[PDB]
């Protein structure tokens, strides 16, 4: 459904057949309610926790289905531009890409084969230092947040005498906006996430009900507008 | 009814079952203005019904309903309150607007008239601008007519602009006033007038003009306050 029917429909389903109607909404609130929508359903449907069934990003057909159109390959750009502080001696900086919402694979490929990267925690980082080895299994390489400005930045620790070729990653874009029209005005442009111009939902078709139906409940805690609603409509935010 | 029958009706009524004709055509030419205001106002009458609120409603201000196009103010190189206001006058007939719409390139866009309170409400938020299947309008500065700022969303250009209003009464006249009074005009006209409305309600502006006339001739301060609250 295109942004036109995005926009008709929520009104068909807020305020067109409400017997005491409420107010229409304006053409920013919606949008920004959509995107508000759009970002929530992402991360309830990424974490099975975070919906009543349990499932995650492939758990189901439906999940896969979900974010297929979201999901993206890239590769990090090695951090050689400029000098840095690395936490640990042997580790090789790299730059994820800007539009980078969740990783869910990771792998790099060395002049020993490829390798799988695994994201060790800090605890599970010290446990790994204080052993005598302290490197990776053999098909695989060690991951770690460090500095990052603008971009995440990341140290990929390899076994000893081995050098990166490339460093490629499986990620989650970052969705787009869903801005029903152009938001220019003469009395100042507004911005979703800083752009104005009308942006259809480049998710499947397979949720766009679903996102509707989202905004729809976030417009109506928004008019009803007490503490209570406000916190339990909260929650889905995670 | 004919002017020839509401000034003999006016005698039947009036003088005991049987004025100067200008006298009679003044009360008569401000009895159909009472009545207009007064069945057009729901609060105005004695049942509470206002301009489309019963069939009777519909079938009196049925002819005084007339449609016609604002014309584009481009004239006079006025200033206006709003940025994105385009300046249009109105007819110069124009008693009460009930519709307006605007034909713009992203379509036809129903006029709400915004009052002075709503507009600093809504132009205090972040977007400013209207639904998408409405527009905004505030009178402006005005010179012997009526002008409106039409203030549509931006982005869009408007084409046409239609009001649906009523149109104001022509005055009734029961006589050529020339060949007996000097220069005596009701509203502009001479000349005799005929009834312009539906002659459902003839009835009623015949009753008020007797009820005026009495009240007036009676010369009671109390008469004169009493039926001048149904003046409006």
């Amino acid at each position: 459904m295109n942004v036109n029917e995005f926009s008709n429909e929520f009104d068909v389903l807020y305020n067109n057949i409400m017997s005491n109607a409420a107010p229409g909404l304006n053409e920013y609130e919606k949008s920004v309610l959509l995107t508000k929508a759009q970002e929530e359903i992402v991360k309830n449907y990424f974490e099975p926790a975070g919906n009543k069934y349990g499932k995650g990003l492939d758990d189901s057909p439906k999940r896969q289905i979900d974010f297929s159109e979201l999901i993206k390959v890239g590769e990090g750009v090695l951090n050689t531009s400029a000098p840095t502080i690395t936490f640990d001696k042997r580790a090789k900086v790299y730059d994820l890409p800007a539009d980078l919402f969740l990783v869910i694979n990771e792998a790099v490929d060395t002049n020993a084969g490829t390798k799988q990267i695994v994201p060790i925690s800090y605890s599970d980082y010290t446990r790994l230092m204080s052993r005598p080895y302290k490197e990776p299994v053999k098909y695989q390489a060690w991951r770690i947040i460090t500095t990052s400005i603008n971009n995440i930045s990341v140290e990929l620790i390899v076994n000893s005498n081995e050098t990166i070729t490339d460093y490629k990653v499986r990620y989650i874009r970052r969705p787009a906006p869903i801005i029903t029209t152009n938001l220019s005005s003469e009395y100042g442009d507004v911005t979703i996430n800083g752009v104005s111009t009308v942006s259809e939902c480049e998710l499947n078709p397979i949720i766009h009900s679903e996102i509707l139906q989202r905004a729809v409940e976030l417009a109506k805690a928004a008019y009803q507008g007490d503490l209570q609603a406000s916190v339990e409509l909260g929650q889905r935010s995670e």
